[PDB]
């Protein structure tokens, strides 16, 4: 709808009429909408009058720079359009370093490489118990009956919360991921209800564990210092809140956009069944082949970049897509090549925001792919239907319904 005019540091030719949230051809999946706006020889940034009027990287190597350096390109604003974000700090996504440091560092007890290894067990009978309750009816809906489920039953596993609260929490995550509808001023409430009903529900627990033994995501927020000081009640609620939705829309958009793939490729499934090593082993290409995200960076201070003269303020958004998608990064981007050499993309963004859940999605992406295949080696996409796609900061699918031998 609304489109901005062309500001003066904008030149004619690097004009493209993109809206993120509503991609050319995105009813015919995802990731082929953002390739078919990365044609031969388009310029490594372009511009926007949609969603406020933004620059958007457009390659692997203009995505990886602007993600890596915060003094040229900060994360004041990280979501487009401008105006929303955006009073609500969500510390620390919209810190730059030092600020950001110790926040991260916070999040990183939580979410490091050796610590996610002790949660496997946690991860496999979550994503086992899901597959059980519906592997004998020879068929189900993936999205819905696995990906949806999967990330918020990961979350009370690891946050250590009664498997009963599920609802309520369920309902809350809704409410804060997706806020509905009519006017700015019902998302306004819808957003809030989740935002604060998230809020109440984690006070006594932030209360209760405080000095607490517990080595739950929970404790490990609450008990964090920041600069010397044990962290504010409020600001351990925020990285709480974090926490839960990091993990919660990209895994759950993520897991059909490769179980859709994998539904459609049963030789290269027939593949990672015989070779469990293989299959552990190609996290990483999965993770190239199917970026969700596009966040944004805002120009931190004016300055020339890529032939233009970039104009502090301006946003770039930074499509993942366009990283583990890009020929110029990775020869024949479109094959989930298991014995792929060099694996190029920036699917968890870069710099230090570069995702701090990098690790439990890694996991989390192998054992559901393990423990399908125990109960469910051989599937295929119902006949007849088609996923339905969405683009936006997270790219969002849905409709999987998936059908086996029994
Ligand atoms: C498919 C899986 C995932 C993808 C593709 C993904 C992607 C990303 C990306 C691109 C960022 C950088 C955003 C930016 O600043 O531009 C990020 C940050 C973050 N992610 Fe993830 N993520 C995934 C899974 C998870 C999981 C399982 C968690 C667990 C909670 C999580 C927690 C976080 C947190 C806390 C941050 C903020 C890091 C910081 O700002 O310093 N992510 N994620």
């Amino acid at each position: 709808r609304a489109k901005v005019e062309r500001p003066a540091n904008v030149p004619e030719d690097r004009v493209y009429e993109i809206d993120m949230y509503a991609l050319n051809g995105i009813e015919d999946g995802y990731h082929e909408a953002w390739k078919k706006v990365q044609h031969p020889g388009i310029p490594d940034l372009i511009w926007t009058p949609f969603t406020g009027g933004h620059w958007i990287a457009t390659n692997g190597d203009t995505v990886k720079e602007v993600y890596s350096d915060p003094t040229r390109f900060s994360s004041e604003v990280i979501f487009l359009p401008k105006e929303a974000g955006e009073k609500a700090q969500m510390v620390p996504t919209k810190m730059d370093p030092p600020e950001h440091t110790p926040y991260r560092k916070a999040l990183d007890k939580g979410l490091n490489l050796a610590k996610i290894r002790k949660v496997e067990d946690k991860v496999r009978e979550v994503a086992s118990s899901l597959i059980d309750s519906f592997a004998a009816r020879g068929e189900c809906d993936f999205a819905a009956e696995y990906a949806e489920l999967f990330p918020v039953h990961v979350f009370m596993a690891l946050a250590d919360l009664p498997l009963e609260d599920i609802p309520v929490l369920s309902e809350y995550a809704r409410q804060m991921t997706r806020p509905e509808g009519n006017t700015p001023e019902e998302m306004a409430t819808d957003l809030e209800a989740g935002n604060n009903g998230f809020y109440a529900y984690v006070d006594p627990i932030i209360r209760a564990r405080v000095g607490g033994d517990g080595d739950d995501l929970i404790t490990l927020m609450v008990n964090s210092e920041i600069n010397g000081e044990r962290i504010a009640h409020d600001k351990a609620q925020g990285l709480i809140s974090l926490l839960l939705l990091g993990g919660l829309d990209t895994v759950v958009n993520f897991l059909s956009f490769f179980m859709i793939h994998l539904a459609r490729h049963p030789e290269l499934v027939a593949e990672l069944r015989s070779d469990p090593l293989k299959l552990m082993r190609g996290a990483e290409e999965m993770f190239r082949r199917f970026p969700v995200v596009s966040e944004a960076r805002m120009v931190a201070k004016d300055q020339e970049y890529k032939g233009v003269f970039l104009k502090r303020g301006d946003m770039i958004l930074l499509p993942t897509a366009l990283h583990g998608l890009d020929d110029a990064a990775n020869p024949e981007p479109w094959k989930l090549d298991f014995s792929r050499r060099s694996i190029s993309h920036s699917t968890f963004g870069g710099g230090p925001h570069r995702c701090a859940g990098m690790h439990l999605a890694r996991m989390e992406v192998i054992v559901t792919l393990e423990e399908w295949l125990k109960r469910i080696p051989e599937f295929s996409f119902k006949e007849g239907e088609t996923p339905i796609y969405h683009s936006g900061i997270v790219a969002a699918v849905e409709n999987v319904p998936l059908v086996w031998p029994i």
